[PDB]
């Protein structure tokens, strides 16, 4: 099993500066509850772009996705391609725009977490892949994070 997750604003952005344009403590919890236990999947930029305190992430064995040769990531395994990063029987892909684009069409289900926040889509920011007819979806209800930022969760499966 592959599976996608992400957070996004409703337009699709998940990031931007090489950071994502919110905080949602919530999402966090939700992410690690998900992920905790698991291989993960993650672009160079997503491995950079975690704070170092949670660098490897905890509890997960790490995979970072790199085509440099030089590159390190402490703690994690770096790899060169996407099929020797989805060795795992269970794989959380959780790594970047790019990543997930590449990911896509081996995942069989997504966790998003949908942000209440208006960000119009920009060249550059990194954008949630678009989930086609062959996938099923279950939308949960809004909620209130304890910051005010309204947020639902969807779970999408697919054959
Ligand atoms: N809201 C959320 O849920 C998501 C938030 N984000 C945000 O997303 C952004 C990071 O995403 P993004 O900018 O798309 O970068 P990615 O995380 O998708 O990683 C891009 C890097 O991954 C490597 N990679 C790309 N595809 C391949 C391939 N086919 N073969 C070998 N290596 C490959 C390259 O590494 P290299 O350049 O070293 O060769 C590339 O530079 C950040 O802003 C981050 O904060 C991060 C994850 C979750
Ligand atoms: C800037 O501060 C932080 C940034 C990040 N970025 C990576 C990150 C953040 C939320 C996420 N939310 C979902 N639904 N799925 C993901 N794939 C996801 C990822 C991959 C992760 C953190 O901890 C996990 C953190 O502090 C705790």
């Amino acid at each position: 099993m592959v599976g996608l997750i992400w957070a996004q604003a409703t337009s699709g952005v998940i990031g931007r500066g090489g950071d994502i344009p919110w905080r949602l403590p919530e999402d966090q919890a939700h992410f690690r509850e998900i992920t905790m236990g698991h291989t993960i999947v993650m672009g160079r930029r997503t491995w950079d772009s975690l704070p170092a305190k949670v660098r490897p992430l905890p509890g997960r064995r790490n995979v970072v996705l790199s085509r440099q040769a030089d590159f390190m990531a402490s703690g994690a395994e770096v790899v060169g391609s996407l099929e020797e990063a989805l060795t795992s029987p269970e794989t959380w892909v959780i790594g970047g725009g790019q990543v997930y684009a590449l990911a896509l069409p081996y995942a069989t289900r997504c966790e998003v977490t949908e942000v209440d926040i208006g960000l119009p889509r920009e060249a550059g920011d990194a954008l949630a892949p678009v989930l086609d007819e062959t996938w099923r979806g279950e939308t949960g209800e809004w909620r209130f994070s304890r910051s005010g930022l309204r947020y639902r969760l969807y779970s999408y499966h697919r054959s």
